[PDB]
């Protein structure tokens, strides 16, 4: 640059931050707003989810998303899942100058919908040719403007303030002409988002969500059977693919503790996570899987150095409700549910439904910090793949730079105190009989345990 | 001193996209295909159009990496023709001479790391039955791999 | 296999062992319930006599299983 001294301040985030939120989290819903076809990210402002989906509690969309968000997720994954006919409202609109009067301007809803987003025209007191447009739905007004009978300035203005982003404006003829005068005419033309919703329409949501990566799963609040088999072997072949998808899941209402326990058996992948409890949170029901999507929130916003054994839920009500024998059979079942254990609603336990088996992926695996601690190894690690393969030699300055990076990575682990004890290694039993253009390596852990019972003894 | 099995490409998209099996069947085939691994575009592998077959032209010479190491030693070797071609008497002082400057070469490569072991010396097979105007020769290397395919197990 | 890092995760029995057992045993049982005409054996879990012979003590095969 010229010589000078340019300030260039830089107040941006200077002391605004917080660090109470982690994790993201997969979400296929159904709307009557929003876009359509695309997997959005949504920060934790409740006001970000109410602006680009709506705040209609009837659907799965803002009732869900409310339940992550409130579970505490960094950033919000969504997926509006339509079917195909699935449309946008509309309003025509035409001219008055002219006899045989022409359209020229029409008026279409700037995300696919059903509901009546309503448009009024009215003649302005003050100047003459200008024409007051006015919009709402139902008659709650969003935005008014007023400009001169010209068509080209007039779409232009209703396209330019963002005050009326819920609508799109388009010249359909270039006039010059009076507009005719509406009121609080509906942009119809549009469908809704449940219009015939079937498993196909989540297969495709899923197949979009393959794109991403994320920390859970929890498949819309519904818990159709169909949908979660095929949501299952999905997972299974992410996991071979080398993303590391957790699934949390939620019976239908119908079903018994003992029909619950039988899903939970059915589940023994470790992603799986079946919820049986239904809750009320504002005084209105949740499914076990609409509650399902709260509990993967809170999961994930977890992270590691953290459990769901007794964390507090923010519901209000819990049931079916269990005493100790119906928890155990739900336990070993693998099934997890909430709990009442004081005045508010509690989650009883770690659990996952790969827990009913025992040995050889070993008990710590049936509880989810432990998946959750896995898998964000087995990331990090497929994170230095890129640092490492096709890099680097494989000579033993090589290999001894891999173990280097590894042990620093677990020492950081230690630091944190998630681990007690570790040691890694190159796994020399296989590095024996390993091809030259690769490495293979060991490593053991100790991840620190948390309380999940405690016992007192008294003398006097 | 590199590859390209995955380096990461200037690209923002990649098509048509590959599970598992396609890669598979494509390297079997001796294609190149990039890749989306991650949020990137990334070449999947070193491989030729050779390397559908294996054995002769060893699986190595499937991968570029090999046959551009292989065209520069060709290359600076066939630099050194000019520097001995009809300079130099054939007697046991200039192959003495020859066999010292390819050993330095090679030592240089060592030096390097690009070669983990090396040996060069006379053909005396050949030599042997070579007209008295020409000179036979031969070396073994082993250049160093990479790291393409990396497993690890763990213990809790 | 495709160029990668593939992790295989082999935490199967990391430290659930014991050395406290040894030895086989031959046993014609007579039994209520089980598998019949063949020699299989068993771990020395109760819970597996119990599940493929039946618990029943009337017969020799649970009894001396248990012993």
């Amino acid at each position: 640059e010229i010589p000078g001294f340019y300030n260039r301040f830089k107040t941006q985030a200077e002391k605004s931050t917080n660090t109470g939120l982690k994790g993201r989290l997969a979400m296929p819903i159904r709307a009557n707003w929003g876009d359509v076809g695309k997997v959005v990210t949504i920060k934790n402002d409740l006001r970000q989810l109410k602006n680009l989906f709506g705040d209609d509690m009837n659907y799965s969309a803002f009732k869900l998303g409310k339940l992550a968000l409130l579970g505490n997720v960094k950033e919000l994954l969504l997926y509006r899942l339509v079917d195909g006919n699935q449309k946008k409202g509309t309003l025509t609109l035409k001219d008055t100058t002219e006899n045989s009067a022409k359209d020229v301007i029409k008026l279409e809803t700037k995300y696919p919908t059903a509901r009546n987003f309503n448009v009024t025209i009215k003649s302005n007191l003050v100047d003459s040719d200008k024409k007051d447009f006015i919009f709402f739905e139902n008659t709650k007004q969003l935005f008014s403007s007023s400009i001169k009978g010209t068509i080209d300035e007039i779409v232009l203005e209703i396209n330019s303030n963002l005050d009326n982003e819920y609508v799109i404006a388009t010249k359909v003829a270039d006039s010059d002409t009076i507009l005719a005068n509406v009121v609080n005419q509906a942009l119809e033309g549009g469908n809704d988002g449940c219009t015939s919703i079937t498993n196909e329409s989540y297969l495709k949501a899923l197949e979009e969500f393959e794109r991403y990566s994320f920390d859970s799963f929890v498949l819309d609040g519904v818990a159709d059977e169909a949908l979660q088999e095929t949501t299952k072997a999905w997972v299974a072949k992410n996991k071979e693919l080398g993303k590391d998808i957790l699934l949390f899941l939620g019976g239908k209402t119908e079903d018994n503790i003992k029909q619950i326990n039988d899903k939970s058996k059915s589940f023994n992948d470790e992603n799986i996570v079946n919820v049986g409890s239904s809750a009320y949170y504002e005084n209105i029901k949740y499914t076990p899987s609409e509650v399902a999507v709260y509990i993967a929130a809170l999961s994930v916003s977890k992270g590691i150095t953290g459990s769901i054994c007794n964390a507090k839920t923010i519901f209000e009500e819990v049931e079916p409700r269990l005493s100790q024998s119906e928890v155990k059979e739900c336990l070993k079942s693998g099934t997890l549910v909430l709990d009442f254990d004081d005045g508010d609603v509690i989650i009883v336990d770690d659990v996952n439904t790969f827990k009913k088996y025992v040995d050889d992926k070993n008990e710590a695996m049936g509880y989810i910090s432990n998946i959750m601690f896995i898998n964000t190894i087995n990331k990090d690690t497929s994170l230095k793949r890129k640092e490492f393969v096709g890099k680097i030699f494989n000579d033993a300055t090589g290999q001894t730079t891999v173990i280097c990076a590894l042990k620093k990575y677990f020492e950081e682990l230690m630091s944190q105190g998630i681990i007690s004890e570790f040691n890694v290694d190159i796994d020399t039993e296989l590095q024996a009989t390993a091809k030259a253009d690769e490495f293979y390596w060991k490593w053991d852990a100790v991840k620190v345990d948390v309380m999940k019972k405690i016992y007192g003894t008294g003398y006097l």
